[PDB]
């Protein structure tokens, strides 16, 4: 008479210390009863290691279930992609508490939201924006072609204008998509977010790229090393600063590199505490033979106008044809790639500049290496005190735990190996 | 309740001096936002050789980033194509400047845009268009028939009939399409077009033939050498020169060959010159077994009206039936092949003319061997100060940097090896 | 809104000294403005050997290129073939002629013509009919079934049907389809066309029988012995003579056979001219693989009203019910074959038999053998000044100098391998 | 525009001495024209073998070729079969004749024809049904079943189906399909017919037969024995003989087996020439794997009410309910197979018949053995003048040296192969 529909399932997500999201999900018809219960969920999936192992490390047996809840203005829905029979993608992004209400210290969406209310409180606006890389495999065609080349882009066949299309409707802002220099490599990009909305967003992109790419029969590999001796995916993480009204305050013509004295402080912070920072920028073990590729490199936390070997790079204005210049302003953040949570590491980021602004720190040997394994990062992050101080004490020791295993888990392990390893989770 | 459509992506691209097509692209309903700005572009991807290699050798390492500026007037759209399925290809040209509005020197388009200015500046049109040769892979069927043969135009299906409709709807001017000499070679041919357009549309005609062959399954091959002792595949670039008036000023009956003096000057410094300009229309290490193809040749810069021994070859008029005559006088630069960056080759011939005529050169022992390796094409170009001269310092460096490097990664390298590396790439 | 079309591609083609029709194409759009000029063409493509090599014997290297001139009342449109996807076939017969619209001596559509010409200036027409034989590869289903079977028939599925609807369309007037006595072996007949028009009608027999095979992913050859130990794909010329009215001239009941004095004439001189003939209409090495085809044969000059062991052979009228007689009077010369040029090969032979008439030839030991290989036909026609006198003396250089080079190509060359080879070419 | 036609072909046909049908075919807007002088054929190819062969002890070489003129009353039209795709079956039998009307001596159908009329001169109808048995080879499904089976049946799937109907549309008056003894073998009949017709139907039934297996992907075998110690594939013929009125004058109540003096004198003649008629019955070398199938059996030439060891059996009346009763009264001759040619072999029977009757032969040691081989077959042929007289002499000429000919081209073959070889030609 009629042929039936497949129900319309609604999950809601948390996105791990480990870079995953995971949830629940429930029938549509059920959703309005199910927003302030949420659903249920298990302390000890914080200490979840890439590899899906816990430890008896963790802090979190025993002890009592959580409450994962949605939050309803992070709704993403994507009615419609490359596959004309494939669910809809619907889902909401949530935070734990305790089953009273208690917000719970190892959630990471939550900690990056009462950075930004610290933030808002003395003032300040968060803009972001996460440029994405990925790998696309499985494409028909011959050999991939020439970085950057229009032939690499058509290769995609209907990916891009699905891919964009899909962001759309996920209203992620989609803006630019590009063939990048690695073979298979490719980029998209979208409009910044204030606060919270700004990591949503990190998390969208990436949910709805694997999506399509699942819709077509492709896969996405967004390691930090796609293959063997490949180029490297990175994350780069835009930062603007505004008076709570849209004026920009990292900006001052005139003043060198136009930064503003609040600017330079805050750049400062995130230079001084870089080290610590690389343990939740690139947080996996995985993540340092993009950080550190070749026999010495090293990497150091300085700061750009002009190159991309700095750690922190000022995106100076465009004049050219109208602009306008300064709302345009920001800083990118470059060592950081897709195994973070990007709440936790906009969250850590925004964090050290905050302690950058907070002690007046002057901007300048003045100048740190960044680490060179994830177990050096994790070395930094325990002796850098000041930082430590503003993570949840419960986050810092579950992350901490779960690592270390993480880098057991891993150990003996060829650089080769350890990338093909990763190239299989994220 | 409706089926949605992938989002159209607009591309903007640069032709680099690797003969590569590169940019990036933007959701349709961007483009008016996005025409002032353009897109980001790094100076460093100039100095991508063939095989995707930077040098340390390379002036752009560290320096500030450009902008990729799309020229309203050289947009590109082809709704449709073979498959019902693709998206349509829309892209336009551009050129780059750094980002205050200023024209950066090592851009391919700017070069000869301002050489075609200096030509207008002293009462010359310049009337050009590049002709294809091309492979055409994957076809069903039989061995490859007969050269020529409209059994071979025939085993290419839908191909020719798709093509010449995506090369008209590209606004291209199709006008010949024929199976040519070696096995699975075709060829096609469009109307001239001025100045920059002429560029221009050599590139188009080449993105284009590339996405219909794309869209049927099918590849093809630009490459100078297509396969070991395969016939070789040219461009042949035939260049009209008119008074700002539609006169043609090439050409005078009576006159032997019906060259004017202006003509016979012209033809001058593109002979004086040829020995130079081999680097910038022969230029990667696989036009050398095209150039000089069997163990002895050397190949000259000399004339004909005659014969196609000639790297410069006088096509008189056709009376026949009609005609009129003089219009369609010109002259074949024959020494070209596809890895070209069409902009620069036609830069590079125009102005060697240019210098003839400016010295007025007489037209003649007085004759030189064309190179007969990338290296020696190199050495000569680096000789040739008057050619040198006239081009932007920093497009000189970039390129001569860039090329060493290219030989540098190819040297040792078989013959056959480096024509097989190369089919790969063009 | 709409889905596009392929664009129509119009091809010029001419048949050359290799029997190979060859040509180009441009969108149909434009076919009235190329009408006047024809499309370009190289000379030295009057030298390529069935193999595809020009030798450095040929007349025509340097010398300036020419027109290839579509006459407009050759036309062939088939609009649709089995394949309802496939481009119609659209193309027109043309005469070669130098840029200013000078006769090209060594066009055989052209020879042929000024034949013709000759002929009508004495008051003869020229009516005339080749039959076809070729063989039917990739066909589904058993072993071939007998010859002359309906089963074989029958096999070809939808192919015949097709394959006279395609000739009717083409203008040939197919009349008679038939399996032969070889495997896969297949003959269609159509009716006779006066003089150029009746060797277009075999280029078109054989290029829309290969153009219906191709549409159905099936393959023909015509070659002379399409492979080793198997009958032999024939061609036969059937000749009538007309007095420029209707009135057959070739016969006359109660004069013996009922031929004519013109007719013992005509008859007379093609018999002493047919070792010459030979070279010229079994043309290519395979062709003696079937001329001499067993361990002595021979094969001789003689007529017959009785047998087809003659080279010439009277087809005398059928009465039986109502008719009409004379009208179908004819005589068939056999030993022809599809490696030839429609117009070369009845040009050669409507010649011999004008030099017949000429010098009242009386039709009688009196009696040549036909060569036994190509080299000995090439002697043969050396030999015969009064032939090779009528043929323009640079087409008799290309063409002599051509057939040495194709039999260069081939000596050492097995009987088999040849045969194969050849197989492969027609 | 209009979706265009393969254009629908018509076959004459002549069904050879060697059982095998062969025609040409000719647009059907033709047919009209062409049906007065019908099609061209060659002598020569009455003596083509089974295997294809004609050897230099055929009458025909040299001699002048034949009109195959098609007989308007035997058109069969089948318009449909199984393949919706498929084209027509449309073809005519035609008798040969020598250019002027003259019918030709060794046309099989002819001789037939006049064997018929000098039954009519002394006022006898010929009525007729071959029943015929086949294999039917590349069904889907498992092992065959069981003989007789309605598994066997149903495993046909849509072919005995679209067989019968095939055979409907045809005119051949299909009444009885069912599976027999062997394995993958079936059993077609069909209602009598009177004289020529009766054979055009044993032709139309083999021919048809193998189209619709064609039209399915099927194939057929007719051959006396399919495959080593298979069940072997029988004709049988049931002929009744009739004043010119329908009065039955084969049968008398009353008088034993209801048999006449007239049916009697009939029999007997068949009965003593049928050592003879096994030569033009079962005439191929694969015909005695079948006629003497087991090592000594020999069969012989008597009758049968009862058995079918008989080689000439009484097909008894059935009264049951309702009937009527000898209308269906007819005689089967049995040592009879599909290699045969249908018109030669009933007018082998019907003249020894005749004979019986004209020299009042009685019917009755009496009794002859049938042959072993071929050869003995051929040697009884040869010894018995009376048969033999009776048969144009060019006919008899050119059987008896073809079939020489077939057993030189099968001889030390053993027994399997030549069954083997033969199941490929039946
Ligand atoms: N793939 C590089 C970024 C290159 C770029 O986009 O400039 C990375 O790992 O960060
Ligand atoms: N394929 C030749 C051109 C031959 C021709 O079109 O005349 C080349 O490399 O330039
Ligand atoms: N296939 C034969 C012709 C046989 C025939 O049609 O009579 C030949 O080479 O000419
Ligand atoms: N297949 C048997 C006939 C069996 C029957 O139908 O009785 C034959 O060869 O005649
Ligand atoms: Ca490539
Ligand atoms: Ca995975
Ligand atoms: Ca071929
Ligand atoms: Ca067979
Ligand atoms: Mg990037
Ligand atoms: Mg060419
Ligand atoms: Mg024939
Ligand atoms: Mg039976």
């Amino acid at each position: 008479m009629n042929r039936l529909q497949p129900v319309r399932l609604v999950s809601f997500v948390t996105t791990d210390l480990a870079g995953i999201t995971r949830g629940r999900s429930l029938p549509l018809a059920t959703l309005e009863e199910q927003l302030a219960s949420g659903c249920g969920w298990v302390p000890a999936n914080s200490s979840l290691t890439p590899q899906d192992l816990i430890d008896e490390s963790s802090p979190w047996g025993s002890h009592g279930d959580l409450r994962l809840l949605p939050d309803p203005n992070s709704r993403v829905r994507v009615e419609q992609g490359p596959d004309a029979a494939a669910p809809a993608l619907d889902y909401l992004h949530g935070n734990l508490v305790e089953t009273d209400g208690t917000p719970w210290p190892a959630c990471p969406r939550s900690l990056l939201r009462a950075e930004v209310e610290r933030y808002r409180d003395s003032g300040l606006q968060v803009i972001a924006a996460f440029e994405h890389e990925f790998s696309l495999l499985g494409l028909p065609g011959e050999r991939p072609a020439a970085a950057f080349s229009l032939q690499a882009q058509r290769a995609a066949g209907q990916f891009p204008g699905w891919l964009v299309s899909a962001l759309a409707q996920a209203g992620t802002e989609p803006e630019m998509f590009l063939p990048e220099y690695g073979q298979r490599q490719y980029e998209v990009t979208c409009r910044p977010a204030q606060g919270v909305a700004a990591a949503d967003r990190a998390v969208n992109v990436r949910e709805v790229t694997r999506e399509v790419a699942r819709q077509m029969g492709l896969r996405t590999c967004f390691a930090p090393l796609p293959a063997p001796g490949a180029v490297t995916n990175g994350v780069h993480l835009h930062l603007s600063l505004q008076h709570a009204d849209g004026s920009p305050l990292l900006y001052e013509p005139g003043r060198p590199n136009d930064l503003s004295e609040l600017g330079e402080h805050w750049a400062a912070g995130v230079l001084a505490h870089l080290p610590a920072l690389c343990a939740l920028t690139a947080p996996t073990a995985a993540s340092y033979l993009r950080l550190k590729p070749h026999h010495w490199s090293a990497a150091y936390a300085c700061l750009g106008l002009r190159n991309r070997e700095a750690a922190l790079r000022i995106c100076p204005v465009v004049s050219v044809g109208g602009k306008p210049l300064g709302k345009q302003y920001n800083l990118e953040f470059r060592p950081m790639d897709a195994t973070t949570c990007p709440h936790l590491a906009m969250a850590a980021v925004l964090i050290a500049g905050r302690l950058g602004i907070e002690r007046r720190l002057p901007l300048r040997r003045g100048i740190q290496a960044l680490p060179a394994t994830l177990g050096d990062a994790l070395d930094c992050l325990q002796r850098d005190e000041a930082l430590c101080a503003e993570l949840p004490k419960p986050l810092l020791d579950t992350y901490l735990a779960m690592k270390r295993h993480e880098l057991a888990l891993t150990a003996g392990l060829s650089d080769d190996d350890l990338c093909r390893h990763y190239a299989e989770l994220y």
